[PDB]
């Protein structure tokens, strides 16, 4: 794909909010708690056909209860609907 840096805003906090509570609903961590999204925060934009933008994934650095969480979530272009595809730690600040 093509990646982008993109801060760590309101539209980012809320990506760290859903990724905690898509974990919470697997449970391998326990009940989690978001606290916060640090920097960087990476978007990739997937494209399919010709250059047309199939989707985008969303690389997280995600405090929850204390701990630093590394956060991927997919969003896809047409229903616009989120997943968590994968949630990994305690890994070390970047």
């Amino acid at each position: 794909g093509e990646w982008e840096i993109i801060d760590i805003g309101p539209f980012t906090q809320n990506l760290g909010k859903f990724a905690v509570d898509e974990e919470n609903k697997i449970g391998q961590y326990g009940r989690l708690t978001f606290n916060k999204v640090i920097r960087p925060c990476m978007k990739k934009t997937i494209y399919e056909n010709e250059r047309e933008i199939k989707g985008y994934e969303y690389q997280l650095y995600v405090y929850a209860s204390d701990k630093l969480f590394r956060a991927d979530i997919s969003e896809d272009y047409k229903t616009r609907g989120r997943k968590l595809l994968r949630f990994n730690g305690p890994v070390p600040p970047p």
